[PDB]
């Protein structure tokens, strides 16, 4: 069973969740049936994965089973950025929870700080391949998500991929309501964030690290790029505790109290993922792990680089 992490709200984050991103159908309901069982209890979704529908099947099934009780689950999921004007944050919204199955959602993120072209084509690009912008903001998208705090449909909001200063200009938006209780960013030892998770707990926002494992799936991976799970000074580590790469992957973020969900459809995976309350991570081995950082992203994937609140130009 994880341990929490307080938010500003006081609502207690499970610190490891199960991703379910690229998490394909007739597996990702298994998934969450494993994990379930396993002890997890936070469990990371978004529209634009196009799978809460089957996350939604196996939350209810836990459910009526007995296995587990709404109230001790904490669902997150995102708002896609052609969803940022008005009336579309609402029936996003409501397709997510939908699908999901769900009265309310814990924690409800914007995926990303940039608007696309409004609409249901969720990747509207050019020739080149360049995404598309459009004239809502995330500011715009806030205001409108806000309104499910209002109404008890989100317990809580946040944000993802956002850079600090587009947390500042968020913060600084005068008339604010609510404020973001994480931003949910790509965290690992290649790319150890530390100027960012200084940031953002300086004001009182958690950290939710995804790709935690470097995602050796991605298909974009280029051959010559650098490998978490096989990295020799990674494996001496797991080694010396018995545990295995992943584990100390998952370990070194709950050690620097940031949320970190895995992403995993094989049940014995699931299981190991979370098997990681049973061991420490000594003082060195931490600052060992720390000095592995090349700030290198796995996960840029899109060519949004032109459009006005690009991310990840920003030193944090
Ligand atoms: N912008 C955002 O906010 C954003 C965007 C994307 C994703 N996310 C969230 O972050 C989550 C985690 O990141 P990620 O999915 O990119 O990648 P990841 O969790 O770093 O890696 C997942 C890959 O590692 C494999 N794996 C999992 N556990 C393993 C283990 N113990 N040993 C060896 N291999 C293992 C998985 O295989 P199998 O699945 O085949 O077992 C999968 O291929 C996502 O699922 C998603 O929910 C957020």
């Amino acid at each position: 069973m994880a341990t929490f992490v307080e938010l500003s709200t006081k609502a207690k984050m499970p610190i490891v969740g199960l991703g379910t991103w690229k998490s394909p159908l007739g597996k990702v309901k298994e998934a969450v049936k494993v994990a379930i069982d396993a002890g997890y209890r936070h469990i990371d979704c978004a529209y634009v994965y196009q799978n809460e529908h089957e996350v939604g099947e196996a939350i209810q099934e836990k459910i009526q089973e007995k296995a587990v009780k709404r109230e001790d689950l904490f669902i997150v999921s995102k708002l896609w950025p052609t969803f940022f004007e008005r009336p579309l944050v609402r029936k996003a919204f409501e397709k997510t929870l939908k699908d999901l199955k769900l009265s309310y959602l814990d924690v409800y993120l914007i995926h990303w700080p940039q608007g696309f072209k409004s609409g249901d084509d969720l990747f509207p690009r050019d020739d080149k391949g360049n995404a598309i912008g459009g004239k809502a903001t995330f500011l715009d998208a806030w205001e409108a998500m806000e309104e499910l705090v209002d109404e008890g449909l989100v317990k809580a909001l946040g944000v993802s991929n956002f850079s600090h200063f587009q947390i500042e200009k968020l913060l600084n938006k005068p008339g604010l309501k609510y404020k973001p209780v994480t931003n949910q960013v790509e965290c690992h030892p290649y790319l150890t964030q530390e100027k960012l998770i200084q940031y953002c707990h300086s004001k009182g926002i958690t950290v939710t690290a995804y790709s935690p494992l470097g995602s050796p799936d991605r298909p974009w991976a280029k051959p010559e790029d650098p490998s978490l799970l096989e990295d020799p000074k990674i494996k001496e580590i797991a080694a010396k505790h018995k545990k295995t790469a992943a584990q100390v992957l998952i370990r070194f973020h709950i050690q620097r109290n940031v949320i970190v969900i895995p992403k995993s459809v094989t049940p014995a995976r699931i299981v190991e993922n979370i098997q990681v309350f049973d061991f420490k991570l000594s003082d060195e081995e931490m600052a060992t792990i720390l000095s592995f950082n090349r700030n290198w992203r796995a996960c840029n994937l899109l060519q949004s680089s032109h459009l006005e609140d690009y991310p990840f130009n920003a030193e944090y």
